[PDB]
C-alpha cells in the first residue's frame, strides 16, 4: 500500500512489542537538571552518599556543556555547582542564587486540593522562613504537610521534585531529622544510568492509555489491547479517575480522558463499570461555566481539558447536554488568530487538536453546526498558516519541526477536507514518514511540562503520539 500505511505498520509493530506482559507500556522519565541539582544540594548538605553526589555532579556538568536546559534550570545548576514566579524565585533563593521574595508569608499558602503544589509551596515557605532568619514563623501545620517526604520507598505521588524540596526543608527541623537518614538512601538509589534524577518515576498510565487508544483506532487492533485495558482499569483511583503513573492517587482529567477513550473502544463491556466510574469522575469535576479543570472543581476551567472531556463523554448520548456546554465553552475561548492556549503540552498544536476533535466529533446541525465548523476551520487554518517548509510544525510558529508537535497537527487536519497531493495534511504525513528511524521509532523533543512550563522528557510518548496521528489519518 502507501508509504504512510507501511510507516504506520512498522510503528504499530514497535509499539505492540513495547507493551509488556503486565499490559503496560513502560514510560520512564529522563533525568532533569532541576531535580538533579536539588538532589546534589540535599546530599551534599547532609554529607551523605558520596558516590551518588559525584555522579550527580558529573551529570550536571556534562548536561550544561552538551544539552543545556532552559535558563531557570541552568541558573539552578550553576547555583549548586558553585505564584509560579514566587515558587521559582524561592527555589533559586534557597540555593543562594537570589534574594528571598519580600512577600507576606501567606503568599505561600495554596489550596490543599492541589496536592503536589501544596507540598512544594509549604516546603518553599519553610526554606524562606529559615533562609531569611525567621525560623519561628514556621507553624506546626507547615511541617505536617511535609511528612509524606519521610516515608521510605518511591516518592509520594511519584514526584521527586516535591520530595526533594520537602527534605531540604525538613533537614532544618530537629524533630524530623531521625527519619532523614533512611530516606536519603532511597533518594540516592533513584539515580539513572546517566547519573541524574528524573522529575517523576514515569508516565506509564498516560502513555499506556494513549497507546491503547492509538492501537484501538487501527483497522485490526492487536490482541494486546485487552491486557492494556485490564492493566489500566485495575489502577483506577477510588474517585473513578486515573493518575499519570502507577501509585499516583491524584486523578486528573487528561489521564482519565485517554483511559476512557481507550476503554470505550477496546473494552466497553468488559470494563463497563470502570467506564461509568470515569464518566462519573469527569462529571463531578465539571465547572458551572461548562468547562473542566485539570484536577479539582472550583479551579479554573482549561480549554484543552474541556475539549478532551467533551470528546470522552460524547460517546454516551445521555451526556449530550454536558458535552454541548463543553463544546460551546471551547468556541467561546478561541483566540482571534484561531488558536487556543497551552497548558500541559508546550506546543500550540496540542490544544488545537483537542479542540478540533471536540468541534467535529460531537454531531451538530443547524446554527450550532455552522458555529462549530467555522471554529474548526479557523483552527485548521492556523495550522496551515504556520506549517514549516519541511511539512512539520514546532512548539511555536518559528520553531523547527518536531514529530510530536506535527502528530498533534495531523490528528486535527485529519478532521478537515480530504488530503490532496501537496496539501497540508499530505505534506505533514510525508514529514512523519521521513522522520521514522530504522528501528521503526521516533525521537522527538518532548512536549510535556511539569511544573509548567518546565519540560519533562518521556521518550516513549514520541512513538505513541505519532501512531495516534497515523491511525487517525489513515
Amino acid at each position: 500500500a502507501t508509504a504512510v500505511v507501511r510507516c504506520r505498520t512498522r510503528l504499530a509493530r514497535r509499539v505492540v512489542a513495547a507493551v509488556g506482559p503486565d499490559g503496560l507500556l513502560p514510560a520512564p522519565c529522563e533525568s532533569r537538571v532541576l531535580e538533579s541539582a536539588l538532589a546534589l544540594a540535599l546530599l551534599t548538605e547532609e554529607r551523605a552518599e558520596a558516590d551518588a553526589t559525584a555522579r550527580l555532579t558529573a551529570y550536571l556538568r556534562t548536561t550544561l556543556r552538551t544539552a543545556p536546559p532552559d535558563p531557570f534550570q541552568c541558573a539552578v545548576a550553576r547555583a549548586v555547582l558553585g505564584r509560579k514566579r514566587l515558587m521559582f524565585r524561592t527555589v533559586l533563593a534557597a540555593l543562594g542564587a537570589t534574594g528571598f521574595p519580600a512577600v507576606p508569608w501567606e503568599a505561600y499558602d495554596t489550596r490543599p486540593q492541589q496536592s503536589w503544589l501544596h507540598m512544594e509551596m509549604k516546603a518553599l515557605k519553610v526554606l524562606a522562613a529559615h533562609g531569611t532568619g525567621h525560623p519561628d514563623v514556621v507553624r506546626d501545620e507547615d511541617w505536617r504537610a511535609l511528612l509524606p517526604a519521610l516515608e521510605p520507598g518511591p516518592a509520594w505521588e511519584c514526584n521527586n521534585l516535591a520530595q526533594l524540596l520537602a527534605l531540604l526543608a525538613l533537614r532544618h527541623s530537629p524533630r524530623h531529622r531521625p527519619a532523614l537518614g533512611d530516606v536519603l538512601k532511597h533518594v540516592a538509589g533513584r539515580l539513572r544510568p546517566d547519573g541524574g534524577m528524573p522529575f517523576i518515576d514515569g508516565m506509564t498510565v498516560f502513555t499506556t492509555a494513549a497507546a491503547g487508544l492509538a492501537l484501538s483506532l487501527l483497522p485490526a487492533p492487536p490482541a494486546c489491547v485487552t491486557p492494556m485495558a485490564d492493566a489500566l482499569a485495575l489502577r483506577r483511583n477510588p474517585d473513578g479517575g486515573y493518575g499519570f503513573h502507577s501509585g499516583v492517587a491524584q486523578s486528573d482529567v487528561a489521564d482519565t480522558c485517554y483511559v476512557l477513550e481507550f476503554l470505550r473502544r477496546a473494552a466497553p463491556d468488559r470494563h463497563r463499570t470502570a467506564v461509568a466510574e470515569a464518566e462519573g469522575y469527569l462529571l463531578a469535576l465539571r465547572n458551572p461555566d461548562g468547562g473542566f479543570p485539570t484536577f479539582a472543581r472550583g479551579t479554573s476551567s482549561e480549554i484543552a481539558m474541556t475539549a478532551a472531556a467533551a470528546s470522552a463523554l460524547a460517546h454516551d448520548p445521555d451526556r449530550r447536554e454536558e458535552v454541548d456546554e463543553a463544546v460551546r465553552y471551547v468556541v467561546r475561548h478561541q483566540r482571534p488568530d484561531g488558536t487556543f492556549e497551552r497548558s500541559w503540552s508546550r506546543n500550540a498544536t496540542n490544544a488545537v487538536f483537542r479542540a478540533v476533535l471536540a468541534l467535529t466529533g460531537v454531531a451538530a446541525h443547524g446554527e450550532e453546526r455552522r458555529s462549530r465548523a467555522r471554529a474548526a476551520e479557523r483552527a485548521l487554518a492556523h495550522l496551515a498558516a504556520t506549517q514549516n517548509g519541511d511539512g512539520g510544525w514546532g512548539h511555536a510558529e518559528a520553531e523547527p519541526s518536531d514529530p510530536i508537535s506535527t502528530a498533534y497537527a495531523v490528528i486535527a487536519l485529519a478532521r478537515g477536507p480530504r488530503a490532496r497531493p501537496g496539501g497540508p495534511l499530505d505534506r505533514a504525513l510525508a514529514y512523519l514518514v521521513e522522520r521514522q528511524h530504522p528501528d521503526g521509532g521516533y525521537r522527538s523533543r518532548p512536549d510535556q511540562a511539569g511544573p509548567r512550563p518546565l519540560l519533562i522528557d518521556v521518550p516513549a510518548l514520541a512513538d505513541v503520539f505519532v501512531l495516534l496521528a497515523l491511525a487517525h489519518a489513515t
